[PDB]
């Protein structure tokens, strides 16, 4: 999360909508490509 960064993000993402350390880039909800 803090050291190892969480967010890649997707459909209109950039601001820190931050779920934890994904490392790869999948999805929770369609726009937010993150957090497995």
């Amino acid at each position: 999360t803090q050291s190892h960064a969480g967010q890649c993000g997707g459909i209109g993402y950039s601001g820190p909508t931050v779920c934890a350390s994904g490392t790869t880039c999948q999805v929770l909800n369609p726009y937010y490509s993150q957090c497995l």
